[PDB]
């Protein structure tokens, strides 16, 4: 454009234009998008808030001469490699004083954002940078995969020693180099560019090419090593810090791999996630099977399969989802989860209530429900429910929510039936659509997998507490065995409080109960049942057909056709066994609750548990054989005698008032152990031991 | 009576178990005795065993509920679950190895899991885990025990509506002042939760909840199921776990075979979540005739849940014992070395050729030929394949290298005819014959590969070799499972060897999932001189950096056909192991024929160095793995070539006890070095403790 109000950004830096032509945001413009999203964050939390410019800081990161990452301020487009990173520092509602994270991204304008050894090495450095600091790592993927290429400085030299020079059609023997060809290389210092041997044929002194290496780096296997390196780096990152990646422009090969390795992924519509391009897949098979890469890695495929947790209409939408997602996550590894009080106070009843009659959306029980006669509040803070993996295995609902300001992961069960449709396969004319009915409250391979993925995703990086509104009465698919197994493993590994709650009108039968029982992880799990909930190995019908058969159904029909009404009797006899009262009597749940009062009970129970967990975790690197079980008992023996250990609000309150003081008792607890240990060491090797102490003078 | 004197009280127990199609619980230890004896026979026919080579002591809880060995009469179990502590002398552990066998007693309440069975099982699992010994589970059960208050059955009343004739309906269930009292004389008064409600002269106790006096009716059984499901999950990561499905395994029973991962299914014995009769009552028509269509070996062995299949119980027990022969006697002990006739010093005979099909197993274990026997890479007769009925594109099993046990993963070059049967649940759907090309990763082969790596790593604690030979991938799913492989590599705690074999290739994404840098602490890459590797293969590489123009440009030498081959070659000259060495992506290129020799000493050397590193586990202070190996190697004599595997291994084995003395010194060093740093970080605190300690 000629003569515009302000400078033409796309002209000052043509790369910005090239990026837009690619249909994605120019890399150096992303920090700005995070500013806008953070600003929006505030505008939704408290509109009367006036942000200044120093509320958001973005410092590009590059490697210095020693290869160490350092902050710099240069002009966009100065990057010498196709990978860049920024260290962001933002003041946010949950972290007013500020929080940090790293943003690594491919520069789609630098060799089509390909991964070369330097890009790989940079990405690895940045990832390690974030991990050492316990800081989140955001990856913006816009690439073309591993960089490729041959040694061009060898194309105008290699000679072809044919069988008979006068018969090229008869084939050839091998490729060699002349004495002149060798001199060309020696002139460019590119001597060790190829491996060769000297052989004199019919007179001339030849140099057979054994192997072609190349002076240019990033031609083959070194790109593969680099890819393996960052793949491993990302696998580790996921277990260390919060990871998430946004696909803004295609993401290919190692690019797609990283998307999955970081687990949490948001896909912008139209930007495919592919291992290999459709063109390549065509040439291979036979004819033109696929018309677009969107048929291979498009949203309708990755979001539907669960690779993509969320979809975004554009780059800004994606960044906004990243930021909203981060608002439930600790500023950094091992910090308490970020409390964020909203207008919706903890002290209120739960309005929306399920009815054995009318069908409902679990989300209503979760986040509340908007109606004509007004809004009906749900179990968690209004507007705090952030659903993820919503395009996959809809039989189960997954997301983050807030309880009186306390963030946590929530897993619910969709009661309505799902109509998972699967498009035909382009690589087989003999195949049509396939509508699959997925019954509610039943566990299918996908539901189980999604359930396991959620637990692991709440646990790793996010380090959140969790509540599962357990309401399953079966399983039918036999891979289910494998994925169900993933659930137990996921729970065994959970490190923050877990709450399992069978809601009103809900039930948990046989296998369904098994996979979520508190004993799987007694260190963190507690189970509760609504007074209007049902639970048992078998449902009434099943129990009847085994313990109340026509045989005995007659004996009672005597002491008192009339089969139907007597069938309804047997059912009630059974159903009277599946009550929460029996659950309390048998000791399988911590408590039976009343739905309307659950928001109040859980807020304090969870708050109390988070406070206690925090004290326990202070004894992690304690010396000795002390068990978690013995650690809480000890800590709890500290509470004032007049404090009721079963009064959640009271225990939470006292702890919150004595942090510093408790740290002291904790410190003194480890000190006793360190001494008791040194004692047992001397009383197990007095010789070398005693001498050791002596070796310690000053 | 009978020819020989046998326990009379067992007859009916045995009969019932057999009626179920399984061996009687107490006769199982005998099968283990036979398999072990048979183990010695195959190893050294000229061996005479004394009964003391095998001991089996039943395990039961004492007064304090603690598990103790007992010498009691068989068939005396008061619960439907039993266990044995077995001590046996085996070829790999001549002085003896131990493990526990936990099993359902199919004759005790049809092998259902009740609270007591559950807690016992859990206690036995924990018993093994605390000792680091293998836990074998023999499944023969009916799932969670189920019940109902049978005492409330005879004495419960109905309160009908406007019906002196029930036909209309009822309002609730109640108890009479007498029935209520009946429970009082039986002491089963708290078997219900009622409310006093005198209506029409007569008082009725409304039934609000039925508890029952018999333990093990509902949810208490579910808690128990959850307890052992989790206990098994932990065991799998702690000790060697394996399960033999010797009869039906239902619900929690089925779940357990999975949770323990390694599983052997006896033919005709199904692993199911819920029976067929049950499923039919949830679909309308009679769709399933038998549970075998739900959990038979055709399902579970093909799906990957069952690692192996067995014709009968004893075959299963033999497979378990055979499997165990590759595993340490207990957690963290060195892998069991078992040298046989086939020693390490010999070249590898069998060699794959470009123009000829081959079974990767020939490369692994060797092949029988009319002229004799072509030895493969590993010890003749040592290959033990598992998960052979699922994802045939990848080959996994245990093997021995000059006596050293390890996990092996190879790539099936021949295509696979995957036949997926049609489920009766949908008549509209018939069977299909999926086509799986070799050297191509698919969702299932990727999944199987990750499982293999994790199963070699957890419990087995085995080193591993992957004869990487993949190119493309097709079947989305691939993405998720491919990532499982990386996670498994990252988690691997023993030496790993990635080796691209002769005629083998590794391209693009296939290289990245097995690159050494994923876990530099344990991985090493090797490429045969006749191997190939690059991002793309010649075909595609040319279709990007050598098109019509460049191809027609390099005419300084209309003959498209012949020149097309010249370009491909120009490319192929890049994919050489020599470049791989030049670029530094492999530790070195090797010659197939000498691989056995080379790998034997490299592994032996690595195993030795690992052991030395492990001795610095509890070493206080914080030193990186690379920091410990560096100091360990600084101890080698200055004349030892750190690159000479045999020499390094030889010196170490000659100095175990010496290195051990030096090893301790390095600990006591840090011991005080730590106390010092303590004071130099909290002087006040330290002094008080130092003083208080000196007393
Ligand atoms: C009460 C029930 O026990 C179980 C326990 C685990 C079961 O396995 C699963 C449970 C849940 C899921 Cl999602 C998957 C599986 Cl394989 C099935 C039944 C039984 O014994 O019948
Ligand atoms: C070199 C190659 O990089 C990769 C990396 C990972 C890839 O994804 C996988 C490869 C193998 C497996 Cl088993 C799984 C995945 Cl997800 C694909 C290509 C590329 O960039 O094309």
């Amino acid at each position: 454009p000629i003569a515009t109000p302000y400078p033409v950004k796309e002209w000052l830096q043509p790369k910005r234009y090239k990026a837009h032509l690619m249909g994605t945001t120019y890399v150096y413009d992303f920090p700005e998008l995070f500013r806008q999203a953070s600003s929006s964050q505030w505008k939704n939390f408290s509109a009367d808030v006036k942000l200044t410019d120093d509320f958001f800081i973005s410092n590009e990161l590059i490697e210095d001469e020693n290869g160490e990452l350092t902050e710099v301020e240069r002009e966009p487009g100065a990057n010498a490699i196709g990978m860049v990173a920024f260290k962001i520092t933002v003041k946010t509602p949950e972290y007013p004083r500020g929080r940090q994270f790293v943003v690594v991204a491919n520069d789609i304008t630098f060799k089509i954002g390909s991964f070369g050894p330097q890009e790989d090495e940079f990405f690895n450095k940045v990832t390690e940078y974030a991990r050492k600091r316990g800081i989140p790592r955001i990856y913006l993927a816009a690439n073309s995969g591993a960089r490729i290429g041959m040694a061009e400085e060898i194309v105008p030299l290699f000679q072809v020693a044919w069988n008979d020079a006068a018969n090229p059609d008869k084939g050839f023997q091998y490729l060699y180099l002349t004495s002149e060809g060798m001199e060309t290389l020696k002139k460019f210092d590119k001597e060790n560019s190829v491996l060769t041997e000297r052989t004199v044929i019919n007179g001339e002194e030849r140099f057979v090419i054994k192997t072609i290496i190349g002076s240019e780096d990033g031609l083959g296997v070194e790109c593969l090593r680099g890819s393996g390196l960052i793949a491993g780096a990302t696998s580790r990152a996921y277990h260390d810090i919060f990871t998430i990646t946004l696909v803004t422009c295609r993401s290919v090969g190692i690019g797609a791999y990283l998307v999955r390795l970081g687990q949490r992924a948001i896909q912008v519509e139209g930007q495919p996630i592919i291992l290999t391009g459709a063109p390549a897949i065509n040439k291979m098979l036979g004819r033109e099977v696929y018309t677009s890469n969107l048929q291979l890695g498009g949203t309708q495929i990755m979001y539907n399969n669960g690779v993509s947790h969320l979809t975004a209409v554009d780059d800004l939408a994606g960044v906004e989802k990243i930021v909203e997602w981060m608002s439930y996550v600790p500023a950094k590894r091992n910090m308490p989860v970020p409390i964020l009080e909203t207008k919706d106070t903890w002290d209120r009843p739960v309005d929306f209530t399920p009815t054995n009659d009318e069908t409902y959306d679990v989300r209503w029980m979760i986040e509340g429900r908007e109606t004509e006669s007004g809004f009906e509040y749900g179990l968690f803070d209004k507007g705090s429910f952030f659903e993820t993996l919503s395009g996959w295995a809809k039989g189960v609902v997954v997301g983050r929510a807030r309880l009186g300001g306390i963030p946590l992961g929530v897993i619910g069960v969709e009661t309505r039936t799902v109509e998972n449709l699967i498009p035909a396969d382009p690589a087989n004319p003999n195949s049509a659509e396939t509508l699959i009915q997925e019954p509610g409250q039943v566990w299918h391979p996908n539901s189980a997998f999604k359930t396991a993925q959620a637990i692991n995703d709440f646990n790793n990086g996010e380090q959140l507490p969790m509540m599962i509104l357990a309401n399953w009465r079966g399983f039918s698919g036999n891979e289910v065995l494998k994925y169900g197994s993933f659930i137990v493993d996921a729970l065994v590994d959970y490190k923050q409080p877990i709450i399992i709650y069978i809601p009103p009108t809900g039930e948990l039968r046989g296998g369904s109960w098994v996979v979520v029982d508190p004993t799987i992880n007694a260190d963190q799990m507690e189970m509760y049942a609504d007074v209007n909930a049902r639970a048992g190995v078998l449902e009434p019908q099943g129990m009847v057909g085994i313990k109340f058969r026509r045989e005995k159904l007659l004996d009672t029909m005597n002491r008192l056709e009339l089969l139907p009404i007597y069938g309804q009797i047997s059912l009630q006899f059974a159903d009277l066994h599946d009550r929460s009262s029996r659950m309390v009597a048998k000791g399988v749940i911590s408590k039976e609750l009343e739905w309307t009062e659950a928001r109040r009970f859980f807020f304090w129970r969870l708050r109390r548990r988070l406070n206690e967990e925090y004290l326990i975790k202070r004894l992690s690197h304690q010396v000795g054989e002390a068990s978690r079980l013995e650690k809480i008992a000890r800590i709890r023996s500290w509470y004032p005698a007049s404090v009721d250990h079963e009064d959640d609000r009271q225990v939470a309150t006292w702890i919150e008032e004595n942090y510093k003081t408790l740290d002291d008792k904790l410190k003194g607890l480890k000190l006793e152990s360190f001494a008791q240990d040194l004692a047992k060491k001397i009383r197990s090797d007095h010789d070398n031991a005693i001498d050791g102490l002596s070796e310690v003078i000053k």
